[PDB]
């Protein structure tokens, strides 16, 4: 094996430029990394699969070479999303999956997403990947290859077990990612009408990108969900692991705010289950678990991490910030955009009220945008870790998981280190504006108290 760029080894996948820093060569010897991993577990069947990229049909094509070499029986799903994959990885024999993809990000980015033996990979287990391929500690074999056509299944599936009470009309946009080639499919069998928008599978993503996470690829979704009078708009990223809400007058419905509803939905039926969220999601989701008789995980952000998390807990449900959303309960724990569009369509045709109305009947408390300061790649996990060390909160509970979370009798602030950019990123809620003001002066003080010369835009 040669020299592989340990850059492109990150926290919870594997994700490169095509022709620059992830070749062909480079796919190939991953494969043959993950296979002989998998068959260190015992595991020789692997499911591979694909995003809707331009250069997934040829790429995979290592991906699945690599797996054979090692002796590994591979089950090639062809183009799915991403929760398909995950999917494909728990109903067929093995228990290991590969998914080819590069998420929600620019056409030239691909990579991969990683299940072995049950176990998605994080961290150290990727690196263990990349120290094979340098180590040349790789599995020899004559592998297997055997086409698979697991969509109907998933779609079966799902359908099967979603029981909506009302029609609904539902506008979606799939950014002309892969989840086109299910979503409004199942929405429609689920007893919905359709409103398409950019379901086209187009790996050039000619319109705006698959990233329901950036506001402005938001705009098409909420124009036409007003134009039609819609009942809610559904956008999914471009693999399908993540969901954007709207509802039938435009408004966006953030992750911690779904994961409310999904909250009261699942606890309901299961007296004392476990929710996770992560630490960017509003303290009044902690206040709701429990209420209703949950019990709230607060965990670290990372889908790789969150569902281990699950596995530790038993938690029913699971989501985060970013719009990853994991159920269990009547599922199999992996994150699926598609899946929980179909349960909220499920909660929504059971309510007489709008959607907008389902949404803000849980009430709000004042709460900042998100705020990022830009720092340097130098100067950023040292704040973080000069905060965690000097900083003064006074009587906040700290929750140091992942940055500086404070939580305060009315309210509550957050910093932590982008982990792809040199920035930091803050959020801030309390139940009134006078609370609000003296949580951001604590952060801005201890930020001061750190560096006087720190630009902080609060
Ligand atoms: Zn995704």
């Amino acid at each position: 094996a040669p020299t592989l760029p340990a850059s492109i080894f990150r926290a919870y996948d594997i994700r490169g430029v095509v022709g620059d820093t992830l070749t062909a060569e480079t796919a190939y010897w991953i494969g043959r990394a993950i296979g002989s991993e998998s068959l260190a577990r015992g595991e020789p069947c692997v499911a591979v699969g694909r995003d809707g990229r331009l250069s997934g049909p040829e790429l995979v094509k290592q991906l699945i070479q690599g797996l054979v070499d090692c002796g590994c029986q591979v089950s090639d799903v062809g183009m799915v999303p991403t929760p398909v994959l995950y999917y494909a990885a728990n109903v067929l024999e093995g228990k290991s999956g590969v998914m080819l993809t590069g998420s929600h990000n620019p056409p030239d980015y691909n990579g991969f997403k990683i299940v072995v033996a049950g176990e998605t990979l994080a961290n150290e287990q990727i690196q263990a990947l990349r120290e094979r391929i340098e180590k040349n500690d790789l599995a020899s074999g004559v592998g297997s290859v055997e086409q698979v056509d697991i969509l109907p299944r998933y779609f079966k599936q799902i359908r099967d077990d979603i029981a909506m009470a009302k029609p609904m009309k539902v506008v979606v946009d799939c950014g002309n990612g892969v989840a086109g080639v299910i979503a409004p499919q199942l929405i429609e069998a689920l007893g919905c009408s359709v409103i398409p928008l950019y379901c086209e599978v187009d790996g050039n993503f000619p319109n705006h990108h698959p990233d329901p996470g950036k506001p402005e690829n938001l705009k098409d979704l909420i124009a036409k969900v007003k134009a039609e009078n819609a009942d809610l708009g559904l956008a999914f990223d471009g693999d399908g692991d993540r969901v954007g809400v709207v509802t039938n007058t435009g408004t966006i419905i953030y992750p911690d705010r779904l994961l409310m509803l999904f909250a009261k939905d699942v606890v309901s039926r299961n007296p004392g289950a476990d929710i996770i969220f992560d630490v960017k999601c509003t303290r009044r989701l902690i206040a709701l678990i429990s209420g209703y008789g949950g019990r709230p995980v607060m965990w670290k952000t990372g889908h790789s991490l969150i569902k281990k998390k699950m596995k530790e807990t038993g938690a029913l449900l699971a989501g985060e910030m970013s719009g990853h959303v994991f159920f269990k309960e009547r599922w199999f724990g992996f994150d699926d955009g598609i899946y929980s569009a179909a349960r909220l369509l499920e909660i929504l045709s059971q309510d007489q009220r709008d959607s907008e109305h389902v949404f803000s009947a849980f009430g709000s408390d004042i709460s900042t945008p998100e705020i990022n300061i830009t720092v340097t790649e130098d100067s950023k996990f040292a704040i973080i870790e000069a905060l965690q060390r000097d900083a003064q909160w006074g009587e906040g509970n700290i929750t140091t998981l992942d940055g500086v979370r404070v939580d305060y009798p009315k309210g509550w602030g957050l910093v932590r280190a982008s982990n792809t950019t040199p920035v930091l990123v803050l959020r801030f809620e309390a139940d009134t504006e006078e609370e609000l003001e003296r949580i951001k002066t604590v952060f801005r003080n201890q930020l001061k108290a750190v560096d006087s010369s720190l630009p902080v835009p609060f």
